[PDB]
Protein backbone atom coordinates (compact mmCIF):
# COMPACT_ATOMS: atom_id res chain seq x y z
CA UNK A 1 0.00 0.00 0.00
CA UNK A 2 1.07 3.50 -1.00
CA UNK A 3 0.98 6.24 1.62
CA UNK A 4 0.87 8.83 -1.16
CA UNK A 5 -2.20 7.30 -2.81
CA UNK A 6 -3.88 7.03 0.63
CA UNK A 7 -3.10 10.63 1.43
CA UNK A 8 -4.68 11.60 -1.89
CA UNK A 9 -7.73 9.44 -1.12
CA UNK A 10 -8.07 11.39 2.13
CA UNK A 11 -8.04 14.70 0.25
CA UNK A 12 -4.40 15.62 0.79
CA UNK A 13 -1.96 16.46 -1.96
CA UNK A 14 0.97 14.12 -1.35
CA UNK A 15 3.21 12.06 0.84
CA UNK A 16 6.71 13.00 -0.29
CA UNK A 17 10.31 12.13 0.32
CA UNK A 18 13.77 13.66 -0.09
CA UNK A 19 16.19 11.92 -2.41
CA UNK A 20 19.16 12.40 -4.69
CA UNK A 21 20.96 10.64 -7.54
CA UNK A 22 23.03 8.59 -5.08
CA UNK A 23 19.84 7.07 -3.63
CA UNK A 24 17.91 6.75 -6.88
CA UNK A 25 20.70 4.65 -8.37
CA UNK A 26 20.95 2.31 -5.37
CA UNK A 27 18.99 -0.10 -3.26
CA UNK A 28 15.23 -0.02 -3.64
CA UNK A 29 14.87 3.75 -3.26
CA UNK A 30 13.63 4.45 -6.78
CA UNK A 31 11.11 1.57 -6.69
CA UNK A 32 9.74 2.64 -3.32
CA UNK A 33 9.48 6.26 -4.41
CA UNK A 34 7.64 5.22 -7.55
CA UNK A 35 5.16 3.14 -5.61
CA UNK A 36 4.68 4.99 -2.40
CA UNK A 37 5.58 8.68 -2.66
CA UNK A 38 4.02 11.41 -4.80
CA UNK A 39 6.53 14.24 -4.35
CA UNK A 40 10.33 14.31 -4.31
CA UNK A 41 12.83 16.86 -3.10
CA UNK A 42 16.54 17.02 -3.94
CA UNK A 43 17.90 16.31 -0.49
CA UNK A 44 21.21 18.13 -0.85
CA UNK A 45 21.75 19.04 -4.51
CA UNK A 46 19.87 22.37 -4.34
CA UNK A 47 21.47 23.47 -1.07
CA UNK A 48 23.58 26.56 -1.50
CA UNK A 49 26.97 24.96 -0.84
CA UNK A 50 26.23 22.19 -3.36
CA UNK A 51 24.54 24.16 -6.11
CA UNK A 52 26.54 27.42 -6.03
CA UNK A 53 29.86 26.36 -4.51
CA UNK A 54 31.63 29.32 -6.05
CA UNK A 55 29.78 32.53 -6.82
CA UNK A 56 27.98 32.50 -10.15
CA UNK A 57 29.45 29.04 -10.92
CA UNK A 58 26.44 26.80 -10.44
CA UNK A 59 26.45 23.02 -10.44
CA UNK A 60 23.02 21.70 -11.34
CA UNK A 61 23.95 18.11 -12.29
CA UNK A 62 22.55 16.55 -9.15
CA UNK A 63 19.39 18.64 -9.03
CA UNK A 64 18.74 18.12 -12.74
CA UNK A 65 18.93 14.39 -12.17
CA UNK A 66 16.20 14.48 -9.52
CA UNK A 67 13.99 16.87 -11.44
CA UNK A 68 14.22 14.72 -14.60
CA UNK A 69 13.61 11.54 -12.61
CA UNK A 70 10.57 13.10 -11.01
CA UNK A 71 9.16 14.26 -14.32
CA UNK A 72 9.66 10.86 -15.89
CA UNK A 73 7.91 9.24 -12.92
CA UNK A 74 5.05 11.74 -12.64
CA UNK A 75 6.04 13.10 -9.24
CA UNK A 76 5.59 16.53 -7.81
CA UNK A 77 8.83 18.33 -6.99
CA UNK A 78 9.90 20.52 -4.11
CA UNK A 79 13.15 22.46 -4.01
CA UNK A 80 15.21 24.29 -1.43
CA UNK A 81 16.53 25.63 0.79
CA UNK A 82 17.10 28.86 -1.14
CA UNK A 83 18.29 30.91 1.86
CA UNK A 84 19.67 28.86 4.76
CA UNK A 85 22.52 29.88 6.98
CA UNK A 86 23.63 26.38 7.84
CA UNK A 87 24.34 25.24 4.25
CA UNK A 88 26.29 28.23 3.01
CA UNK A 89 29.65 28.17 1.25
CA UNK A 90 32.30 30.41 2.78
CA UNK A 91 32.14 32.97 -0.02
CA UNK A 92 28.63 33.90 1.10
CA UNK A 93 29.35 33.87 4.85
CA UNK A 94 32.19 36.35 4.53
CA UNK A 95 30.18 39.07 2.79
CA UNK A 96 29.60 42.14 4.96
CA UNK A 97 28.05 44.57 2.49
CA UNK A 98 24.26 44.82 2.26
CA UNK A 99 23.95 45.58 -1.45
CA UNK A 100 26.48 42.86 -2.29
CA UNK A 101 24.71 40.22 -0.25
CA UNK A 102 21.26 41.31 -1.37
CA UNK A 103 22.29 40.88 -4.99
CA UNK A 104 24.02 37.56 -4.30
CA UNK A 105 20.88 36.30 -2.53
CA UNK A 106 18.56 37.53 -5.31
CA UNK A 107 20.76 36.01 -7.97
CA UNK A 108 20.89 32.69 -6.14
CA UNK A 109 17.11 32.56 -5.80
CA UNK A 110 16.37 33.67 -9.33
CA UNK A 111 18.90 31.33 -10.90
CA UNK A 112 17.56 28.23 -9.17
CA UNK A 113 13.91 29.01 -9.65
CA UNK A 114 14.10 30.12 -13.26
CA UNK A 115 16.03 27.00 -14.28
CA UNK A 116 13.03 24.87 -13.32
CA UNK A 117 10.28 27.44 -13.87
CA UNK A 118 6.85 25.86 -13.94
CA UNK A 119 8.07 22.42 -12.87
CA UNK A 120 8.27 22.93 -9.10
CA UNK A 121 5.32 22.72 -6.75
CA UNK A 122 7.07 24.25 -3.74
CA UNK A 123 10.20 26.23 -3.04
CA UNK A 124 11.48 26.42 0.51
CA UNK A 125 12.70 29.97 0.29
CA UNK A 126 13.96 30.68 3.81
CA UNK A 127 14.96 28.16 6.44
CA UNK A 128 15.81 28.48 10.12
CA UNK A 129 15.16 32.22 10.41
CA UNK A 130 14.16 31.91 14.11
CA UNK A 131 16.09 31.26 17.27
CA UNK A 132 14.70 28.86 19.86
CA UNK A 133 13.49 31.80 21.92
CA UNK A 134 11.46 33.18 19.00
CA UNK A 135 13.79 36.06 18.14
CA UNK A 136 15.17 36.28 14.59
CA UNK A 137 18.36 34.29 14.15
CA UNK A 138 21.37 36.52 13.62
CA UNK A 139 22.57 34.90 10.45
CA UNK A 140 24.70 36.62 7.83
CA UNK A 141 21.45 37.59 6.09
CA UNK A 142 19.90 39.20 9.15
CA UNK A 143 23.19 40.81 10.15
CA UNK A 144 24.08 42.27 6.75
CA UNK A 145 20.68 42.94 5.10
CA UNK A 146 18.38 43.14 8.14
CA UNK A 147 14.91 41.75 8.58
CA UNK A 148 14.12 42.90 5.03
CA UNK A 149 16.04 39.87 3.72
CA UNK A 150 12.80 37.87 4.25
CA UNK A 151 10.70 40.22 2.12
CA UNK A 152 13.42 40.43 -0.49
CA UNK A 153 13.86 36.65 -0.69
CA UNK A 154 10.13 35.93 -0.99
CA UNK A 155 9.41 38.76 -3.44
CA UNK A 156 12.34 37.67 -5.57
CA UNK A 157 11.10 34.11 -5.53
CA UNK A 158 7.56 35.13 -6.46
CA UNK A 159 8.95 37.07 -9.44
CA UNK A 160 11.08 34.17 -10.54
CA UNK A 161 8.30 31.60 -10.61
CA UNK A 162 4.77 32.67 -9.61
CA UNK A 163 3.54 29.11 -10.18
CA UNK A 164 5.45 27.81 -7.14
CA UNK A 165 4.19 27.83 -3.59
CA UNK A 166 6.73 29.68 -1.45
CA UNK A 167 7.43 28.38 2.02
CA UNK A 168 9.23 29.45 5.12
CA UNK A 169 10.63 26.44 6.98
CA UNK A 170 11.82 25.96 10.50
CA UNK A 171 12.61 23.26 13.01
CA UNK A 172 11.50 22.67 16.60
CA UNK A 173 7.98 23.81 15.88
CA UNK A 174 6.64 20.52 17.28
CA UNK A 175 4.96 21.88 20.42
CA UNK A 176 2.38 24.61 20.89
CA UNK A 177 4.13 25.40 24.20
CA UNK A 178 7.42 26.36 22.53
CA UNK A 179 7.94 30.11 22.07
CA UNK A 180 9.37 29.54 18.58
CA UNK A 181 6.04 28.11 17.38
CA UNK A 182 4.04 31.22 18.20
CA UNK A 183 6.89 33.50 17.13
CA UNK A 184 6.94 32.20 13.56
CA UNK A 185 3.13 32.47 13.46
CA UNK A 186 3.04 36.08 14.43
CA UNK A 187 5.96 37.11 12.24
CA UNK A 188 4.47 35.33 9.25
CA UNK A 189 1.15 37.14 9.93
CA UNK A 190 3.02 40.44 10.08
CA UNK A 191 5.06 39.76 6.95
CA UNK A 192 2.14 38.56 4.84
CA UNK A 193 0.09 41.62 5.86
CA UNK A 194 3.02 43.76 4.69
CA UNK A 195 2.91 42.07 1.26
CA UNK A 196 5.48 39.33 1.68
CA UNK A 197 4.31 36.35 -0.44
CA UNK A 198 4.59 33.48 1.99
CA UNK A 199 2.32 30.72 0.82
CA UNK A 200 3.29 28.10 3.37
CA UNK A 201 4.94 27.22 6.66
CA UNK A 202 6.89 23.99 6.54
CA UNK A 203 7.64 22.35 9.83
CA UNK A 204 10.97 20.52 9.71
CA UNK A 205 9.91 17.64 11.92
CA UNK A 206 12.91 15.86 13.40
CA UNK A 207 11.50 14.25 16.49
CA UNK A 208 12.75 12.35 19.46
CA UNK A 209 10.66 9.50 20.77
CA UNK A 210 7.27 10.58 22.11
CA UNK A 211 7.30 14.05 20.53
CA UNK A 212 4.71 13.18 17.87
CA UNK A 213 1.79 13.90 20.23
CA UNK A 214 2.83 17.55 20.42
CA UNK A 215 2.41 18.00 16.69
CA UNK A 216 -1.33 17.40 17.07
CA UNK A 217 -1.56 20.85 18.58
CA UNK A 218 1.50 22.58 17.14
CA UNK A 219 0.38 22.17 13.55
CA UNK A 220 -3.06 23.83 14.07
CA UNK A 221 -1.18 26.67 15.78
CA UNK A 222 1.07 27.00 12.73
CA UNK A 223 -1.99 26.98 10.46
CA UNK A 224 -3.36 29.97 12.35
CA UNK A 225 -0.77 32.20 10.67
CA UNK A 226 -3.18 32.20 7.73
CA UNK A 227 -0.88 30.84 5.05
CA UNK A 228 -2.74 29.01 2.28
CA UNK A 229 -0.77 25.88 3.17
CA UNK A 230 1.23 24.23 5.88
CA UNK A 231 3.24 21.06 5.62
CA UNK A 232 5.45 18.61 7.43
CA UNK A 233 9.03 18.59 6.12
CA UNK A 234 12.13 16.43 6.63
CA UNK A 235 10.10 14.00 8.75
CA UNK A 236 11.99 11.55 10.86
CA UNK A 237 11.45 10.18 14.34
CA UNK A 238 14.09 8.62 16.55
CA UNK A 239 12.90 5.07 17.25
CA UNK A 240 10.25 5.32 14.51
CA UNK A 241 7.47 4.48 16.93
CA UNK A 242 4.14 4.00 15.09
CA UNK A 243 2.64 6.14 17.84
CA UNK A 244 4.80 9.10 16.90
CA UNK A 245 4.34 8.63 13.17
CA UNK A 246 0.58 8.17 13.34
CA UNK A 247 0.40 11.27 15.50
CA UNK A 248 2.16 13.33 12.85
CA UNK A 249 -0.09 12.00 10.10
CA UNK A 250 -3.18 12.66 12.20
CA UNK A 251 -2.04 16.20 12.86
CA UNK A 252 -1.91 16.79 9.11
CA UNK A 253 -5.31 15.10 8.60
CA UNK A 254 -6.74 17.36 11.28
CA UNK A 255 -5.48 20.61 9.66
CA UNK A 256 -7.33 21.60 6.49
CA UNK A 257 -4.44 23.71 5.18
CA UNK A 258 -1.89 20.90 5.66
CA UNK A 259 -1.31 19.66 2.12
CA UNK A 260 1.06 16.83 2.91
CA UNK A 261 4.08 15.31 4.59
CA UNK A 262 7.61 14.82 3.32
CA UNK A 263 9.86 12.17 4.80
CA UNK A 264 13.56 12.96 5.20
CA UNK A 265 14.54 9.84 3.32
CA UNK A 266 13.45 6.30 2.54
CA UNK A 267 15.59 3.81 4.50
CA UNK A 268 17.34 3.97 7.86
CA UNK A 269 20.95 3.44 6.64
CA UNK A 270 20.69 6.68 4.62
CA UNK A 271 19.42 8.76 7.52
CA UNK A 272 21.54 11.56 8.88
CA UNK A 273 21.13 9.71 12.18
CA UNK A 274 20.93 6.07 11.02
CA UNK A 275 21.62 4.67 14.51
CA UNK A 276 18.32 6.15 15.70
CA UNK A 277 16.44 4.17 13.00
CA UNK A 278 14.15 7.12 12.35
CA UNK A 279 12.72 6.44 8.89
CA UNK A 280 9.88 4.34 7.50
CA UNK A 281 11.92 1.62 5.75
CA UNK A 282 14.62 -0.57 7.18
CA UNK A 283 18.01 -1.26 5.63
CA UNK A 284 16.60 -4.16 3.63
CA UNK A 285 14.09 -1.66 2.22
CA UNK A 286 11.24 -3.41 3.96
CA UNK A 287 8.49 -1.22 5.44
CA UNK A 288 8.76 -0.83 9.18
CA UNK A 289 5.83 -1.08 11.59
CA UNK A 290 5.40 2.69 11.40
CA UNK A 291 4.93 2.56 7.62
CA UNK A 292 2.29 -0.09 8.02
CA UNK A 293 0.65 1.90 10.81
CA UNK A 294 0.41 5.05 8.69
CA UNK A 295 -1.08 3.05 5.81
CA UNK A 296 -3.56 1.44 8.18
CA UNK A 297 -4.52 4.78 9.75
CA UNK A 298 -5.10 6.39 6.37
CA UNK A 299 -7.21 3.41 5.19
CA UNK A 300 -9.55 3.49 8.21
O1 LIG B 1 11.25 17.73 3.30
N1 LIG B 1 12.41 17.38 3.01
O2 LIG B 1 12.89 16.27 3.34
C1 LIG B 1 13.28 18.37 2.47
C2 LIG B 1 14.61 18.05 2.21
C3 LIG B 1 15.49 19.01 1.76
C4 LIG B 1 14.99 20.30 1.56
N2 LIG B 1 15.62 21.46 1.20
N3 LIG B 1 14.73 22.42 1.20
N4 LIG B 1 13.56 21.91 1.57
C5 LIG B 1 13.67 20.59 1.84
C6 LIG B 1 12.75 19.65 2.27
Amino acid sequence: QSVDQLMKARGKVYFGVATDQNRLTTGKNAAIIQADFGMVWPENSLQWDAVEPSQGNFNFAGADYVVNWAQQNGKLIGGGMLVWHSHLPSWVSSITDKETLTNVMKNHITTLMTRYKGKIRVWDVVGSAFNEDGSLRQTVFLNVIGEDYIKIAFQTARAADPNAKLYIADSNLDSASYPKTQAIVNKVKQWRAAGVPIDGIGSMTNLSAGQGAGVLQALPLLASAGTPEVSILMLDVAGASPTDYVNVVNACLNVQSCVGITSFGVADPDSWRASTTPLLFDGNFNPKPAYNAIVQDLQQ
